[PDB]
């Protein structure tokens, strides 16, 4: 329902760094590899993963690939952050397909501000484990945002 999400973009920024309240050895590093075959994974309510843009950026959205995603539905919330104190949330009780393992997008309008974006996992349908494929951070006025990371 973004009727101006365009098919091709500007390069998705690069995060500085990606970090996680935990991990199970699949660290949150399998997020930002453009790979579906490795994952960050960690269980429990509230474990997150973020991703550090190293400065204030504006998005719209996440895309996200989700471990087992076509078993399986993960639940969670993405907040933001300018500071890496203050947090917003920006999607709450988010609802994976359960029907792909690719990219997934979860927009919102408008852009926001954030030098910070966090995956606040609630675990999955089946069982407590977050266990995410890959995470970005996007602008769909700037980079692209396909119609093929809309499941249904
Ligand atoms: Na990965």
């Amino acid at each position: 329902d973004f009727p101006n999400n365009k098919e091709t973009g500007e390069a998705l920024l690069t995060p500085v760094d990606a970090t996680a309240s935990s991990h199970d050895g699949n660290g949150p590093d399998r997020l930002i590899d453009q790979d579906l075959t490795t994952r960050w994974s960690s269980a429990g309510d509230g474990e997150w993963a973020m991703l550090d843009y190293g400065s204030v950026q504006e998005f719209d959205a996440v895309q996200a690939s989700f471990s087992k995603g076509n078993e399986r539905q993960s639940k969670f919330d993405i907040q933001v952050s300018v500071d890496g104190e203050t947090w917003t949330t920006v999607l709450e009780n988010q609802l994976s397909s359960g029907k792909a393992i690719g990219l997934e997008r979860f927009q919102f309008e408008p852009a926001v501000k954030a030098r910070y974006v966090r995956y606040v996992g609630h675990g999955n349908t089946k069982n407590g484990w977050n266990s995410v494929t890959g995470l970005a951070a996007v602008n769909c006025s700037i980079n692209a945002c396909p119609a093929s990371q809309i499941i249904t």
